[PDB]
């Protein structure tokens, strides 16, 4: 575990993270995809061997000794708000199990279902609260990666509010 487990947020490419493992915002078919998924494919392509996994689950594949945790959030274009919410919470609970099993002291994590799987809605608060619900009982240092300057502010405020 980390000596004083923390949450932090950085506005940069998750492919350049300084953590002991990475969470991919994966698709269910283990395809290169778009956005975070395509950055992860370019950096750790070996990690996409047998990475396909259902919605609401996480599957870890090693790139050398570096773990890539493929976490499949729901596409809110296809799911109802209710079922999508259930699967998004489930994907993060599976991430917490994997982080724990791996014994890492730190993990880089994107906000699942906030990009092309958002169904054109702002899901910052919904996705971040499910992240907190899952990761709060873990002792890894969590570093959240985002792209948008206003999202960085909001995520930073949400972290600092609970401290
Ligand atoms: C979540 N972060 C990303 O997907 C990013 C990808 N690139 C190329 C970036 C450049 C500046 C800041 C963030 C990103
Ligand atoms: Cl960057
Ligand atoms: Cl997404
Ligand atoms: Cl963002």
């Amino acid at each position: 575990g980390a000596m004083a487990p923390s949450y932090r947020v950085k506005r940069m490419d998750i492919a350049k993270n300084d953590e002991e493992c990475v969470v991919n915002a994966a698709n269910p078919r283990g395809l290169p995809g778009d956005g975070v998924c395509k950055a992860v494919y370019k950096k750790w392509p070996e990690s996409f061997k047998n990475s396909a996994t259902p919605v609401g689950t996480a599957k870890t594949v090693m790139c050398g000794t570096y773990p890539v945790i493929h976490a499949v959030g729901p596409n809110f274009s296809n799911y109802t708000e209710s079922e999508g919410d259930r699967e998004l919470a489930a994907a993060y609970r599976e991430v917490a199990k994997e982080v724990t099993r791996l014994g890492v002291n730190s993990v880089a994590i994107p906000l699942l279902s906030t990009g092309v799987y958002s169904g054109g809605k702002d899901r910052l608060t919904q996705s971040l609260n499910h992240l907190f619900t899952a990761m709060d009982s873990t002792d890894a240092d969590v570093v959240i990666y985002c792209r948008d300057k206003e999202w960085e502010k909001k995520i930073s405020e949400a972290i600092q509010m609970r401290t």
